[PDB]
């Protein structure tokens, strides 16, 4: 039974509840992610910026079965062209807009990566990818407003590759925490 997320707390024991099984309704996640209506004040502890870079800052781990956090992205901060590392991949903004753009997965033969398609992502909206839909690349374009966006990965995944646009060679990158559980790491 899916019911609106009154909190984040109360969001994360939703969450839970979603993944105490084997598999997972996609559509059921999205949807309760959607559901949740950002508070800044709920989620200030784990909302800490770079200067040079956007931040991952780890909330749960899921009970094993996903890691979700949340990413903070300076004015012009974006990300690589990436893979989900053939899990399930959710994102919800909290403060500000993406731009997410979707790229093809690459062909053997050395050659500039096009875009499928590319949306902005705004205050509360949620997306969804996995490597059977494509790549993607989320950057925050603003000038003049820094972006926070909620992420949730099932399996965990700490490892991915990045998409070089100009070719399509890919290589393999590990994820960083700059905080887990609100406290920074060394
Ligand atoms: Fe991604």
């Amino acid at each position: 039974e899916l019911l609106k997320p009154r909190t984040l707390a109360d969001l994360i024991r939703i969450l839970h509840e979603l993944f105490a099984g084997d598999e997972v309704n996609v559509e059921e996640v999205q949807a309760v992610l959607e559901a949740y209506e950002s508070n800044p004040a709920e989620w200030a502890l784990y909302a800490k910026f770079d200067q040079y870079r956007y931040t991952r800052n780890l909330v749960d781990q899921g009970n094993g079965k996903f890691n979700l956090m949340i990413l903070c992205w300076g004015e012009g901060h974006g990300s690589s062209i990436h893979d989900h590392t053939d899990s399930h991949c959710f994102l919800k903004l909290l403060q500000g807009n993406l731009k997410e753009t979707l790229f093809d997965w690459p062909d053997k033969k050395s050659n500039e990566m096009i875009k499928k398609s590319e949306r902005t992502l705004r205050e509360n909206q949620c997306a969804y990818i996995n490597d059977s839909i494509g790549l993607h690349r989320v950057e925050n374009v603003s000038h003049t407003e820094p972006a926070v966006s909620l992420h949730l990965y099932s399996p965990p995944f700490d490892t991915c590759h990045a998409f070089d646009q100009r070719t399509g060679h890919k290589n393999k990158v590990t994820m960083t925490f700059h905080s887990k559980f609100g406290i920074r790491t060394p």
